[PDB]
């Protein structure tokens, strides 16, 4: 099924829920701009490869876009743009002075070598140098690219640029050394367990000594599982990776699971813990379920099963639609997937708000305003769920898109 397609259909869905002229709605279906380059480099035999390269920019009336680079082999034109809108929609739902934004080039990383790498950066920049910068498009690492080729990103920029400006805010997840932001490795996570927090107190339930289950252990569900531990206060019973899954009545300790995972590869065979699948995690009962994996985990064939009271959506749309309406029949409070993991834009907001500003805060100061914004857009997006009597996807999307919609109705650039 086609990306942009689907992106389509579920802006008129939500659309469907709230007042939104036609000339408007037409207006979010297309992307403002997009632009595809010829990336040419120079391989390591001599020989010159040629690229192709995407860079959309579905809207801009909030502000500069923000959107990450995505370097796949299975790349296509359709899967920025739908990105784009989606994240369109997730900085307007916290509230950002930002646009909607994507990047990526068709290529396989793992076959290039770091100095192709570097090339492939440097040339990308080289190509769409026209169409970002500090206050126009701001991009950001993603799937297969790292905070490495950020700062060479950076550097090609800055040197086309010859210093003008800002160069360091042009593009965000760049290392400590160079512009930098603390807690750009714990965004997600942070927002997760922040927003995890504000719908305990909306349920009314004490999170302390409470069981909390995780599917994928990267990044995401591991600083998850361990920020809640911490913060929370509260028992991580079971885990998962990949390849199996563990679960612990008392509970488990985080870090020693991620030792053993970098021990042996995988998180089976842990002591103390039963061997388990993801499915069987999925059905267990936990007050907070997290999925922070391969998406689509709850269909219609297991929803009903679930026990899960809050499901958090770390992941990137996890839940089939479907699934949503059995969970929301049985009473469960779900947590839209581009409102819970919208602490890695967030603190990329940040990192763009230090660079413009030239002064760097702590990471106290970081974790607050996270704070701040998180649990500020996730008390709209819940009133918005209580008032509309809508789910709080489509609460969500309702939120999002009435933003977006009055800052074009503010520009004049939609007469209704
Ligand atoms: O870097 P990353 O991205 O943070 O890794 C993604 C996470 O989701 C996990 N994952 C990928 N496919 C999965 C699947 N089909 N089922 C359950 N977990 C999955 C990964 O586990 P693995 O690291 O084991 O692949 C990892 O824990
Ligand atoms: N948060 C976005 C990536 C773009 C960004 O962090 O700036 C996503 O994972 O869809």
């Amino acid at each position: 099924i086609d990306p942009f397609e689907m992106a389509v259909k579920q802006l008129e869905r939500a659309a469907q829920y709230m007042d939104i002229s036609e000339e408007a709605l037409e207006w979010l279906k297309k992307p403002m701009r997009i632009v595809e380059v010829s990336v040419p480099i120079e391989m390591d035999d001599g020989s010159v490869k040629v690229f192709t390269g995407f860079r959309v920019q579905h809207n801009w009336a909030r502000g500069p876009t923000k959107g990450g680079i995505r370097w796949h082999p299975a790349e296509t034109l359709s899967t920025v743009k739908a990105l784009a809108t989606w994240m369109t929609w997730k900085v307007a739902v916290v509230d950002l002075p930002y646009g909607g934004g994507k990047g990526g080039i068709i290529v396989n990383p793992k076959e290039l070598s770091e100095r192709e790498q570097e090339r492939l950066a440097r040339a990308y920049i080289r190509a769409v140098y026209d169409v970002i910068g500090p206050w126009t498009d701001i991009p950001a690492p993603d799937v297969y690219t790292n905070p490495k080729i950020m700062g060479w990103m950076m550097d090609e920029y800055e040197t086309i640029m010859r210093r003008k400006g800002p160069a360091f805010g042009v593009i965000t997840g760049k290392p400590l050394s160079i512009g930098g932001s603390l807690g750009r490795g714990t965004a997600t996570a942070q927002g997760a367990i922040f927003t995890i927090r504000e719908a305990a107190k909306a349920l009314g339930i004490d999170l302390k000594g409470k069981k909390i289950a995780v599917q994928g252990y990267g990044n995401a569900g591991y600083y998850t599982a361990k920020l809640a531990k911490e913060q929370l206060g509260m028992t991580v019973v079971a885990v998962s990776d990949s390849r199996g899954g563990i679960y612990n009545p008392d509970g488990l300790d985080p870090d020693e699971v991620l030792k053993w995972k970098r021990e042996h590869g995988s998180v089976k065979d842990f002591p103390g813990a039963t061997n388990i699948t993801n499915e069987e995690l999925l059905e267990l009962e936990v007050d907070v379920l997290a999925p922070a994996a391969i998406e689509e985990v709850i269909t219609e064939k297991n929803a009903d099963n679930i026990k899960a009271k809050i499901v958090a959506e770390v992941a990137n749309g996890p839940v089939t639609p479907e699934a949503d309406d059995i969970l929301r029949e049985k009473g469960i409070l779900q947590i839209p997937d581009f409102l819970c993991n919208a602490g890695g834009v967030t603190v990329s907001y940040f990192e763009w708000v230090q660079n413009i500003n030239g002064y760097y805060w702590t990471e106290e100061e970081v974790r607050e305003k996270l704070d701040k914004k998180m649990t500020k857009a996730f008390w709209e997006v819940y009133n918005t769920h209580k008032d509309k009597n809508i789910h709080m996807r489509d609460a969500a999307y309702v939120v999002a898109v009435s933003r977006v919609y009055q800052a074009m109705k503010d520009r004049g650039w939609v007469k209704k």
